[PDB]
């Protein structure tokens, strides 16, 4: 039994790139999880309390997300090596902004499984295609979900009215079309 | 005892034209159901979810209502024959023109009743009338519900806001006068 | 951040090619579905009630797949078209002959998918191999059930009895080898 | 304000060709009774249990419908007139032929409803179409119901098994398509 860079019992070397990349995606979900931090305090400056409690839990839950990853590197015996973190965005000029920047780190996430995903077929890593598959379902629902936020704080065209009826759709939990 | 068209025993033979008329309606019914599947992707390509909602529950009804079609022709030993179906409508240019389509399409059904009633008359098939006589009386509360969606969002004369309002009432499933 | 095909925020553009193949699969699971009102039908037309009780729920079942199919074209910002529906086949010589045409219709609807599949690799389609992976899941359960609903008819070899005995099992919910 | 022929204040007078057509209807109950009864006792006779207990529970239903038309004519303030009834028909070569005499007697009793309907519009009598509405409602499913137990005893063609396995769908109340 041959020990992996980790220290553990090794199942299966992976590929160094490959192993590059998904510690580099773990960066890229610690970054959308600040990012969030940083959309929901923008909210909160503005009295947007509903908006504000979204984006405080889908920082939260973006953390989680580069946890699993971490966890997964572990549980494949390799090393994490968890890296700088830049700051995030801090200002917009307008919610619609705020949100146009969620809807695209969302997709920025996405595109980053992505490209661990093709790195880990061109190497033949099942267990990492299996691992990513997952999160790849819940990047399409979140993708839809921020679409629906995006489109409907546009439908409200920047009236203080529509904002704060979408606001307390948002604080009683109403996120998504269901 | 005589066998029916349908191979079943045959309580009372049923007129051709009358036949003919129930199994149109029948598609009446399913393309009915596909329209409102139509509109219902048509709100939720605009975040109208609470529409969205609405009617992806009004397909699934309308379709139930061409079963129940289906069934009171196995119960007359009659064949049934289901019909090509066309494609729906599928662009609108505002929801009030949508909802005026709806209430259209939802009188046209009730019409299409009428049609098949007077011809059960005409032929003396009191199972048919008695058959259609709670379908009718279905239309009438739809035909209200209807009238009162679409005047509810005419009322709102396009404005987003009023807009949002109605998608939520929607949501929560409050649509009817009550 | 761009806009899809039917307005939405749009995560990552989809190749035309998959789009129509996805549209057409829609068409597919609709055709499944009417299919198998008009199979439900054949068999309450000749007392088989299990049977009937049977097709009615795997018609709207596959509705739901159709929905399910049109929920993602709206999750990927892509438009819906939903098209002319041919009409089913509505006569068979016996349940033995009714039951293959079910089974083949069910392996028929895998082989679409199979071909949105491959399609979706070739383009790098991370999400609609995903999307799909769970799909192919039910098909693969699906193809087992009929393949035993199949094989019990055959096993009767037309005898009435045994076809009675099945129809009650059909009506009890014994639709599987479990 | 005057008084009906039963002696109680009277709303509208009735046409007494109507009310011989009632009086005479609500023998046609009370002969399907009879004969219900008597085709139980040719299944108890052939231990055939489950059909005994069909037919018993159909003797006492139609009474109850034939006990029905006497409180409408009592509500429309006008004299009943119970008549000798005819002993049934006791004697059939099978359970097949039983059936057909039961599937046509339940057709029989919906013309016979049929007629005194016609006679009720002919003298502009809505109290009695509206009475009689849902005893055609009913008439459907019961020739619906026996159009299933007719054909599936005659699917069984004869087959004592077949015909056993029909005795303990009856016996434990599924009498029905569903
Ligand atoms: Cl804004
Ligand atoms: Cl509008
Ligand atoms: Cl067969
Ligand atoms: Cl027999
Ligand atoms: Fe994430
Ligand atoms: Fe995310
Ligand atoms: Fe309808
Ligand atoms: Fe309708
Ligand atoms: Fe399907
Ligand atoms: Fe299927
Ligand atoms: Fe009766
Ligand atoms: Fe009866």
């Amino acid at each position: 039994v041959a020990q992996g860079p980790n220290g553990r019992a090794l199942a299966e070397s992976m590929n160094p790139d490959l192993l590059s990349a998904i510690q580099q995606h773990i960066s890229i979900e610690r970054y959308a999880s600040v990012t969030y931090l940083a959309m929901s305090i923008w909210c909160a400056e503005r009295e947007l309390a509903g908006f504000y409690q979204f984006f405080d839990g889908e920082a939260k839950d973006e953390q989680s997300h580069a946890v699993h990853f971490t966890q997964y590197l572990i549980a494949r015996s390799q090393s994490n090596d968890l890296q700088t973190l830049d700051a995030p965005r801090q200002n917009w000029d307008s919610l619609a902004s705020l949100m146009a920047t969620a809807f695209q780190m969302e997709a920025d996430t996405t595109s980053s499984i992505q490209s661990v995903y093709a790195l880990a077929e061109r190497n033949s890593d099942t267990r990492t295609t299996v691992f990513l598959d997952p999160l790849i379902a819940a990047q399409i629902q979140s993708e839809d979900q921020f679409a629906y936020l995006l489109g409907r704080v546009k439908f409200a065209n920047g009236d203080p009215t529509a904002l704060l009826v979408i606001d307390n759709e948002l604080r009683a939990g109403q996120t998504q079309r269901g």
